[PDB]
């Protein structure tokens, strides 16, 4: 045994289920918001030797040493950073999270106070958890345990974000931040808006680029770094690896600096997390040089096209769509006035096209809608007279389980008409034959084998 | 643009930096105890297509979809988990999606422990890691000291071992609610069961951490904490030779009439999910548990106790060359050489191994912010293929470093200066150079885990 | 020295001053809301020799011994509060608490977890600072520092409780705990609504009995014992000494019962206090008895009538009033449309009236009203056409401070305006001469002496 | 009604209660060690107008008004307290508006320290009070270890003195914000330089407790803590012999070229109001400062010079019996027999010399939930113009009394079956009315400070 054996070799057991993955990928239509296809440049960094370096520490300043490589590594991207989200390096970046949910918290660390107070985008109104979710009967994130906080709603009968139901809490509130962050949101957040928003209250406003990395990068949608600290994914949309990074402003804001500069460094390391995923972080340098390139700039013109696209098609074949439209990468389609609802994504799952519950604007166990991201496929060199292909498939899945609610009534019975009906599972069998047929007739970032 | 080119031509530049990073784990002798060398079959799944997998949930309760082959090598991780320590599934749980051995830990706590609930923990200039509640003096540094409060039970000064009678006493009067049996830096065993006695006097849990010797204790070469503690945490790295990651392995079953149950169970699963992270990351999640099968393997036990009769050779010829070692020597896999009787700190020494390339690290020694020791690892050279004859060649290689270091101390005096003195002086550069070149013809001669090109 | 010599020849200098305060109090009316004159029953036992016993303990369940009297003192406090405030021994009552702040911090740490979360009218809004009040830059209140929480508005043009922007904010807080304290609020609590809004956000409701405590134990104004746990003061409106009681509810809510029962006792003892100031807790329990008397009951009709002419009076004098009018035994003279405010308290004091500043419902270091409370002259046998009397005496007031603000600005220059004019202070040293000579003619509760 | 009628027609009832427990304080001989009784003078006081009056606010800085004359006997409180302990004012001040000591002690913890910042104090099974931080083993029951955390200091258990060892080394290991040297049942004194130089290497602020002590301090007969102390509290009674009330000592003034201030003062006037308390009880404030010109009178040094010469005979006496006190003896002014070498526990005497009219505690020993001892206090009787001839007679009656309860233990088992057993025994029932009514006619021949009738 030397260490340097093949994988399929090695161990077929896990190579077996690593191509077996690999088929179900390339097999189905990933529309999952949040998941995109990395490339093979990335994918191959990610799994580099990289992983063998300890570099607890920071640029100049590691407690270790032999870092000579890592250094160069740790600062491209940064200088990375600065260049595929412009502007002088007035702003500084942080590229050690684990992923995206250890920066959000990680933030709170740096500049909240243990129990100290924050405004967030509820979970069922656009959000993640990191944004501070408490429920009704237990507390649910961390950032709500270590950290008392209130959710920040949206106008429930028109999609976009309740400034008046925002003021009011806050006032009643006074948070040391508030999050301006997206999950499940179709539309673009007025950044001076809230900015000001949060010198009423006193307060640091905090943003997810989690599903608009790239939209920013490319200048395709706006950026905040000059009317916003604010922390992101690593993928989702920008074709990267897992990780997250924290963007904060340096410099001042004698005149009164930005306190926004060591106490962040100080929150990733050594407070919450420790030996920083190099192989991560040289795996998403590789996207954020991908982010500043021309091909970048016009996948991104693809994907907010194709969500228009995709919304557009969708909107014709008889679907109510919550927000009116949609301006990013995403869909919130509202299933309820077709008869249909959130749950019912089991469907879609035996016809291989992955998609999600998503918390219905208005309503009352069974969600109202579900929620499509474009970016996935559109890595797939995808087009809009393809993005109306999709729709039809789409359209299609609804159908059968629209057909099978009428036959049924408990849920727990509604997935089990799947199974022995044996006349859908006719029709679910040859609905995912044509999805795979199409599917595998585009190209697919990544290695060919794994 | 297709998304599958080759990272040589598609970002020449990071190409540039890749295989200059394997070039100087190739190139010089990397003595890190935490640092190892991952296989390349766990490599080949590190960075494989199950990044693009967002499986935010659990095997079997997923709140997404399409998690049919990601859930599977999510429970084969489990049960191989399981199987690399001697664990029946019946007394024993592991969770496998810690991103790390950090947020395995605080994980733990947030499990159950409440907020500002009291945590005991070897202090990190004693032998401990900061995850364990290490306050500075004038700050609270780690988030383990600011989410949860915390005390350090040290070690005796003149032993080099735990203070078992220390830690009960202090117990006693701090009432923890958790007690971590915890190493980063301390070269010999953990008493578990005392642990226990003092962990159940006081009604604490007991929480180990196998971050420094879970490959150890999985090849059955050290006693295994999994008889006497409720949780354990584990890197997946380090002793384990496998990807950055980590577990958390908690007691499930049976503990008037009527028994006592196991609340760790569903009580872990929530803390690492939906309360502290999000996506799992399936990429790490397969490859150490490619790692975890090769764990249960001879090849993998012997290995281990080859690092064993390695860290002890290099500790013994330590000792012949005039050097002191705290705890008196090492049952382990690393050496702690108080380098303070050879008229040299311990930040002196770790740059001047740095541009010989021999990669060390400064530890501080029971006595006195400068420290006055270093760390030595083991199983990062094991991994080459390395024997105790070239063991004790390492230690001469040190020897020899050392004097470079001792002597330009008697040329310098600040450590602003001693660091541009061994930059600009061309004659200890020029010795510098003899002693780096020879370490790499060395070091290159040995094979490498990995890909020889990535 | 056998320490049994009068306090008039053992320290001169304090008797000075303590006749001299005697004198204050009977040449002058005391029209501040929190204040009221105490008996000279309830006086002698609250200067009696039960200071020199130390009880720390409960009924049956006392560290100390001996406590043999002091134990048929503690009950009887006990039985006069049920006897005062009715219902079945269904409902008990903790009688330890020094005062009224120390009994609201005490069942938060009887009820509450630390930095739990509360609602609380806010202090310029009709509360105290025990009900939970931060500043926009300092926690004032520790019911604000060791328990997190927001405060409870009222409609500011209308003076009742916003029931809106109560459910509102409450199902964006979820709290453990909310207050319908009084300490500034003319009308009366809706009992019913508060206790289902408390329910929908499961919440318990706590009270402030301080301005209403004599008014709901002789059934002249609503009592709570079907419709909330509530706390009091022992003074203000029941006319006794200063000390404080929670009344919580006791047995059944097999069934679930209440768990408000041995974490109050547990809480002012031994979690918060130590040894029980039994002379206080006889002292009021004499004044438990007086609350049972018809003489109290005629009384305490006498302070809401007394109340109601003085806001009629009030009324006519061309004075607007938060609120629209009064149902309590307070006052909240909105002075702000008369070209007066708040702060301009000084001249009334100079005139041997106290009076105190009070949160202006709806203006922008100036309050703009002021909080009168008829309780306390009403003790000295005032009337309705004595208490028109009093309007004429503060229209009056108001003058003086009307014409001095026009000849001013500052209110540092308002203040040594009375005081260097020699003309205005011609018009202050008359006008308080009537006003001694007025209050001089009507009997006070307490010693002739001291 | 009028309001001015007397207490003895008003409620007759009440006036039944009034003078049978002002009997029982001349029926009985008091022991309890916090227990004192007031002066007539401050009685007055204590139940005068004052009481009448809502002074939410401070000196010159109320919100309110009319405090024209109410504002003046704070001032002079405070000047008198100053005067009282020999402190000049421009380095010292004091808060006299505290309702007692309990909220005395927690004002100073939410003035200098945030919320869950550490705390030491001694022990309550161990000579502390609740405010000192006291959590049991199960629970956190008093609110100083609610709001803040703690850790107790014991002391040696065959010294009986404060282990200022293991309060050093367990301080370091703790790094609190906040010790005190503050005393509930310890017959000795406090070495406050001692703690001076704990709390000054942790950087740590000194609280002492004069609570026990407080006239003992005024009267300096005891080393004093404001030379060795930045804050002190203390009670208006127990030694100091005044109203129910508290009192708050913070150091004023000065502590690169630049000069240390002091921030003591503002933040625990803040703390008091309006953080923690609301409309101060003046006629207390009052009552005190009338307690407290009388503390700077040879009278009360005498006093207090007795308390000691009579807590020291009361001790040299029960020594000669065959008692056990526990330190060796005394130089305060209590007494802490340990009752377990006589065949006794602390709980069964307390019942026995409670039915005999003399006023104990029970008092917890070191070594063991049912303590073994009991806490005697001079100071009660001391203002009665008791003598050390008339303090071993005391004794003798305490050693009779024992004897009763000794008897009855070898009749019964049980302490539910102990306590009715000296109810329906018409035998010891006989005894113990013999004793009580011969202590009655001892107790009732001295004089009693207050009134006769009231
Ligand atoms: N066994 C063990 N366990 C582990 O876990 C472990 C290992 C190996 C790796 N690992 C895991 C990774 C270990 C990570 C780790 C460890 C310790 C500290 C720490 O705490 N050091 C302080 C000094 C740190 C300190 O003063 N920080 C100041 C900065 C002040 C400054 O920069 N300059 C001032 C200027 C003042 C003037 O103007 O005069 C000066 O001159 O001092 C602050 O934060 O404020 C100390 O050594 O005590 C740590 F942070 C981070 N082995
Ligand atoms: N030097 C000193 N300092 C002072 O300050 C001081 C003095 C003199 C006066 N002062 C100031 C006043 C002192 C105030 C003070 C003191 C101690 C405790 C305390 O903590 N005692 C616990 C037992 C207390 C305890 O078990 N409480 C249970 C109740 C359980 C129960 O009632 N029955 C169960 C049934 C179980 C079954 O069904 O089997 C049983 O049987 O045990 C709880 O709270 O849950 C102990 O002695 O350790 C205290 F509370 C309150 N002298």
């Amino acid at each position: 045994w030397t260490g340097q054996e093949s994988l399929s070799d090695s161990d077929p057991e896990m190579w077996e289920l690593l191509q077996r993955e690999k088929d179900r990928q390339c097999r189905g239509l990933e529309l999952i918001a949040s998941e995109n296809f990395c490339s093979r440049a990335a994918l191959e960094a990610l799994g580099s030797c990289l992983n063998n370096k300890y570099s607890e520490g920071y640029p100049g300043k590691r407690y270790y040493g032999g870092a000579e490589v890592v250094d160069e590594i740790e600062l491209l991207c940064q200088r990375r950073a600065l260049e595929a989200f412009d502007l002088d390096p007035q702003w500084g970046v942080n590229v050690q999270p684990y992923s995206g949910s250890p920066a959000n918290l990680a933030v709170y660390t740096a500049l909240l106070q243990p129990h100290d107070r924050i405004m967030g985008l509820d979970l069922p109104d656009g959000g993640h958890l990191t944004h501070g979710y408490m429920s009704d009967v237990k507390r649910i994130s961390a950032t709500s345990i270590f950290f008392e906080s209130m959710p920040y709603k949206l106008n429930p009968k028109t999609g976009l974000i309740d400034y008046n139901q925002l003021a009011l809490t806050a006032r009643l509130f006074r948070p040391r931040l508030i999050i301006a962050g997206t999950s499940a949101y179709a539309r673009l957040i007025d950044y001076a808006r809230m900015r000001e928003v949060c010198d009423e209250v006193k307060a640091h406003l905090l943003a997810d680029m989690a599903h608009i990395s790239g939209l920013v990068a490319a200048k395709v949608i706006p950026s905040p770094f000059k009317h916003a600290i604010v922390t992101t994914t690593t993928h989702k949309t920008l074709r990267g690896a897992r990780s997250g990074l924290i963007f904060y402003r340096k410099g001042v804001k004698r005149e009164i600096p930005y306190t926004f500069e060591d106490r962040i460094n100080f929150a990733v390391f050594p407070s919450l997390q420790g030996g920083p995923h190099n192989h991560a972080i040289a795996a998403v340098a590789v996207a954020l040089k991908q982010a500043c390139t021309p091909m970048f700039r016009e996948y991104s013109l693809q994907v907010l096209k194709n969500a228009r696209a995709m919304a557009d098609a969708l909107l014709e074949r008889g679907y109510s769509l919550v927000s009116g439209g949609t301006d990013n990468h995403l869909v919130l389609v509202d299933l309820r006035p077709k008869g249909l609802d959130g749950a019912r994504e089991r469907v879609l799952e035996l016809v291989s096209i992955t998609a999600n519950k998503n918390t219905c604007p208005g309503d009352r166990i069974t969600p109202g809608g579900l929620r499509l991201g474009a970016p996935a496929l559109t890595s797939r060199q995808f087009r809009e007279d393809d993005f109306r292909r999709v729709v039809d498939f789409i359209d299609e899945g609804v159908n059968i389980g629209l057909e099978v609610k009428s036959k049924t009534a408990k849920l727990q019975d509604f997935k089990s008409f799947l199974l022995k009906d044996s006349e859908t599972s006719q029709r679910l069998a040859n609905l995912r034959q044509r999805v795979e047929q199409f599917a595998r007739a585009f190209p697919m970032p990544g290695f060919d084998e794994h």
